[PDB]
């Protein structure tokens, strides 16, 4: 069992733990209770067992992804946030930590792809992808192209399809429906078909990967690539100029990136549920809070509006933000890994020839609805 009378909480080491504990100790110093941060190895892996023999910590936090699993088992309680304190924070970030209907978490932080570009190659950076290849000619001329970014994981790909229409699962009414996919809708081919052409023309090559895109990126040779915050730090020391910005539109529509949200869960066996939830929404969930945690380790974008928009005064972390918002919130049910594999399948057979754009979501869209 887990011990009554304090906290303990658990999240990855390369968060900012210690400015946790810093609210811990704000904490104690008010209310005399004893708040304990621990960082295990594997912890996303440990929680569910622990928590399933009925101990583990009172708190845990990582990316909403993997608490669909943790609630699938009944291993997170119901939080209880009043509309007060739920209007405290962006509505989307709100739908990203709901499991069947019942709220199971607090959001934290908001992560998710930015257009990434090159200042001095690209002093305006384009506003849509339609207008991408011309950039690229123009830039050919000096030897530098225009766009490179990884085309072997979906995740990179996606904010195109999706910006005419695509979609992983239809989300209504606060739950998802698994059988109404929008793969291979008119949406999703007009945007991979675009991507297609866009090798087609020789502006992009099917077998870049991350690895190629950023070594591209970091050494001037392409303006613009497509990455998130965690990429940037490799970035400021190849001393390139860059900037980032909202994703290019497609067909007037915005692009529409997968959403990350960093949450925080009470284990549903904590006789703890309404310390942490005094902690959670009452200290942490603060500018003060927040400003604790941020300050030992970069937090990026957060989910409370109020420190929000003074982190935002930093244009890179305002995009990820406004990206975010356009975004679709990253599916936490257990038919998204499906959808990962197919989706994955189809744009590299899309790219390389193998398969028209036609095909492969057709065969995608089948295999995710099965």
């Amino acid at each position: 069992k887990i011990e009554e009378g304090k906290l303990v909480i658990w999240i990855n080491g390369d968060k900012g733990y210690n400015g946790l504990a810093e609210v811990g100790k704000k904490f104690e110093k008010d209310t005399g209770i004893k708040v304990t941060v621990e960082h295990p190895d594997k912890l996303e892996e440990k929680f569910p067992q622990v928590a399933a023999t009925g101990d583990g910590p009172d708190i845990i936090f990582w990316h909403h992804d993997h608490f669909g699993g943790y609630a699938q088992s009944g291993l997170l309680a119901e939080i209880t946030p009043d509309k007060a304190f739920q209007d405290k924070l962006y509505p989307f970030t709100w739908d990203a930590v709901r499991y069947n209907g019942k709220l199971i978490a607090y959001p934290i932080a908001v992560m998710a792809l930015s257009l990434i570009y090159n200042k001095d190659l690209l002093p305006n950076p384009p506003k849509t992808w339609e207008e991408i290849p011309a950039l690229d000619k123009e830039l050919k001329a000096k030897g530098k192209s225009a766009l490179m970014f990884n085309l072997q994981e979906p995740e990179f790909t996606w904010p195109l399809i999706a910006a005419d229409g695509g979609y992983a699962f239809k989300y209504e009414n606060g739950k998802y429906d698994i059988k109404d996919v929008g793969v291979d809708n008119a949406g999703a081919k007009a945007g991979l078909t675009f991507l297609v052409d866009l090798i087609k023309n020789k502006h992009m090559n099917a077998d870049t990967d991350y690895s190629i895109a950023e070594a591209a990126f970091n050494k001037g040779e392409t303006a613009m690539t497509i990455n998130g915050p965690w990429a940037w730090s490799n970035i400021d020391t190849s001393k390139v100029n860059y900037g980032v910005t909202v994703l290019p539109t497609f067909k007037g529509q915005p692009s529409k990136p997968f959403v990350g949200v960093l949450s925080a869960g009470i284990n549903a066996a904590s006789p703890n549920k309404e310390l942490a939830k005094e902690f959670l929404e009452n200290y942490l969930l603060t500018d003060e809070g927040l400003e604790a945690v941020n300050k030992d380790k970069p937090l990026g974008a957060v989910a409370l509006k109020s420190y929000e928009e003074e982190l935002a005064k930093d244009p890179r972390i305002a995009a990820t933000m406004e990206n975010a918002q356009k975004g679709e919130i990253m599916p936490n049910i257990p038919q998204m890994s499906a959808f990962e594999y197919a989706v994955r399948t189809a744009v590299i057979n899309a790219a390389s020839g193998r398969q028209t754009v036609d095909e492969a979501l057709k065969d995608a869209q089948t295999r995710i609805t099965k």
